[PDB]
């Protein structure tokens, strides 16, 4: 009988956990509610994250994750167990093999800390990724070859750049400009120009329907209803994607900052790759409209857009199965 693999993506804003043999049993946020004073969990995930507005008294939220920073070890624990009782298994963790894909901020401290704690709870293996290499793979590239893959993931917290060459990371650089900055700078944005206050839901909102890096095929606007700055009533404007457009272009300076730094660092043995193969572009952000046309016309590259950007990470750790059992 063979051990279970687990599959962990830490991620920046949602976690993702995958069991060999069950599929992937959470993907949600990374936040857990307690009854306050206590280990008596509440709510987990989307349920717990709804309650950050104004918590029950009587319960206390806990982030584990924060934008993909390890907030505490031992919360982090707390978490990573949450995930695996999720299985309904006894003993989910006896003998198995771990993987757990990470940001580069986690420190080699706290890495080599997850597989202390992953071993105590009973794993005969613990391998932790980062990841931009896990995304890579899952995307689709070849991250083995020799040749240089250059990946782009827009995450909700975290936007990550790398050259990839050989099953191995080069380089790489985070930042924090993604896809709840992006959502909030859309709410302020609204609040200055408009004089009226949207919640994060209608931001996201807007963004899906009318958001867009690069004028396309249709004009579309949208109407949106919030808060008056000045009265507090609820009021009712017209957003054009014209404007949103403009705003997205503004944030995104960041990002193609980003990809200049990268590019950059590119070893002179894997120039012609960034220039006839270009970039791989996975996370939540990687489906806004525009986005392939106007990274092309900015670096005069290939630009691809992952097909499963949203899960490009834990379905590199999935592939990435292989991989463990055959070097053991
Ligand atoms: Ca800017």
């Amino acid at each position: 009988p063979p051990r279970k693999f687990i599959a962990i993506d830490l991620g920046t804003t949602n976690s993702i956990a995958y069991i060999g043999g069950r599929g992937i049993i959470y993907n949600e946020a990374s936040v857990m509610a307690y009854e306050t004073g206590t280990k008596k969990l509440v709510a987990l995930g989307e349920d717990a994250r709804k309650l950050i507005g104004k918590t029950h008294d009587k319960i206390e939220i806990y982030t584990p994750l924060r934008n993909g920073a390890i907030t505490d070890l031992r919360i982090a624990e707390e978490f990573i167990q949450h995930i695996g009782n999720r299985a309904k298994v006894q003993d989910v963790w006896k003998g198995s093999i771990v993987l757990i894909a990470c940001p580069k901020s986690v420190t080699e401290l706290e890495r080599r800390a997850m597989v202390e704690m992953c071993k105590h709870l009973g794993a005969d293996l613990v391998q932790v990724e980062e990841d931009t290499l896990m995304a890579a793979l899952g995307a689709g590239a070849n991250i083995f070859a020799p040749k240089g893959t250059f990946i782009l993931d827009i995450g909700g917290g975290k936007t990550s750049a790398g050259i990839i060459s050989a099953g191995g990371i080069v380089v790489s650089k985070s930042i924090k400009i993604a896809g709840n900055y992006i959502d909030e700078e859309i709410l302020k944005y609204i609040r200055a120009k408009h004089t009226i206050s949207i919640g994060v839901v209608t931001a996201e909102q807007i963004k899906k329907q009318i958001g867009s890096l690069y004028k396309g095929k249709e004009t579309k606007k949208m109407v949106i209803f919030g808060r008056d700055v000045v009265t507090g009533m609820p009021k009712e404007t017209e957003i054009l994607d014209s404007e949103i457009r403009k705003l997205l272009i503004s944030i995104f300076s960041s990002i193609t900052q980003l990809v200049t730094d990268i590019l950059e660092s590119t070893p002179a043995e894997l120039a012609g790759d960034a220039v006839m193969n270009g970039l791989l572009v996975s996370g939540g952000c990687a489906q806004i409209s525009g986005l392939k046309e106007f990274l092309e016309s900015y670096f005069q590259i290939p630009v691809k857009i992952a097909k499963n950007p949203q899960t490009a990470v834990i379905d590199g750790c999935i592939a990435y199965e292989k991989e463990i059992r055959d070097r053991l």
